């Protein structure tokens, strides 16, 4: 990884010692993009739920969303999230759409755990990598048939993802050290990525309006943290129409 400094460089030291699982898969991989396209070909909002632990329990979080969410994001960072790979892996083997793999994913063994524990892709962070490495565990992730979801913070991050070819792409638009998503220069990011890449805001707290407007910039997916925590009832309304 890039040297970094304070609880991030905490996280990506416990990262590269975060031993490995020896779990099998039992199930195919549900590739959560090519999903978020078809939901977009048939104009269904493809909202992916954002879970961590730390509060609901993981498992009726994930029942709940499994009918209404294009995928389900797992927190699985043990620190500072309260994750776990066997949380993970007990929610991979009760739902039947596509989970994202969400942690610091800093060495092949990671992918290895998301891949042997049931998820269906991997969060890829371009911040704590080096672009050759993050171009090498993107090229590892599709080995397995993941098309990762590569995360951006700011323009150079976008720079790095596009040279390096992402196709699956998350505007966070956030500064790790203090957690704020700044909604703006995330919808001037959003505007810079091509339209062929699946490109997918993070919104913590959101109202019904700026979804439509966001969708107006051509976004493919939502991915909602705190609201859907919150009120996980709030997702109906994104995904359907009312009979009331």
């Amino acid at each position: 990884p890039r040297y970094l400094k304070g609880w991030l460089e905490d996280v990506v030291q416990l990262s590269l010692r975060r031993p490995s699982v020896h779990a099998s898969r039992q199930r195919p991989i549900i590739s959560l993009n090519e999903r978020i396209l078809e939901f977009n070909k048939r104009n269904i909002t493809a909202i992916i739920a954002y879970y961590l632990r730390k509060e609901r329990d993981p498992i009726e979080y994930a029942k709940y969303m499994e009918p209404y969410a294009v995928g389900l994001s797992i927190k699985t960072e043990e620190k500072y999230f309260d994750g776990s790979y066997e949380m993970l892996r007990k929610i991979a083997s009760s739902v039947s759409i596509p989970i994202l793999m969400n942690d610091l994913i800093v060495k092949e063994s990671q992918i290895d755990d998301a891949y042997n524990l049931g998820a269906d892709t991997v969060l890829l962070i371009v911040e704590i990598l080096t672009e050759r490495e993050l171009e090498s565990l993107l090229e590892y992730a599709r080995g397995y048939g993941m098309e990762p979801l590569i995360l951006i913070n700011d323009e150079n991050d976008l720079d790095i993802a596009l040279r390096i070819g992402a196709r699956f792409i998350t505007i966070y638009s956030m500064n790790f050290e203090t957690g704020e998503i700044n909604k703006e220069n995330q919808r001037k990011l959003i505007s810079m990525i091509p339209s062929n890449v699946v490109k997918v805001p993070l919104l913590d707290f959101f109202e019904p309006n700026e979804i439509e407007e966001l969708r107006k910039l051509g976004v493919n997916a939502f991915m909602i943290s705190s609201s859907l925590m919150r009120n996980p009832e709030k997702i109906k309304e994104l995904i359907e129409g009312s009979l009331e």
